[PDB]
């Protein structure tokens, strides 16, 4: 399971055991954008898998763009 | 090649080796939205990790939300 650091910014829930999870990670002076699959503990609570990107912050834009265009398809 | 699978929507560059690629794809008439780091074997032979996520299109807009979000606060 992936290092649990980073603010989370929105959960995104997939199902009653899954969610997809975007935080700030901060790492040797640099901030990152993670965007993952989390899945659930025993107590209710979400654990990040190794399933996710971390974006910096400049290409946020892009990805931003390409996920509008996706949702065209259809 | 990375880019045989599903519809490519959009590219985001990270380095020479690595990139974003956000795809659309079909299977048994459904609908996935893949965001994936994919990476160079050589060439524009990308090859795609573990290293995404793969959702369902009703899920799109609130990712694109929370992404807006990350862009705007902290
Ligand atoms: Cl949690
Ligand atoms: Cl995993
Ligand atoms: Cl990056
Ligand atoms: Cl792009
Ligand atoms: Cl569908
Ligand atoms: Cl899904």
């Amino acid at each position: 399971s992936a290092y649990d650091s980073g603010k989370t910014i929105a959960d995104v829930q997939k199902s009653a055991t899954q969610r997809i999870r975007i935080s700030h990670r901060w790492y040797r002076g640099r901030r990152y954008v993670d965007v993952r699959l989390v899945v659930v503990d025993r107590d209710g609570d979400f654990v990040p898998t190794r399933q996710g990107i971390s974006i910096r912050p400049e290409l946020l834009a892009q990805v931003i763009q390409g996920l509008l265009l996706a949702s065209r398809e259809g």
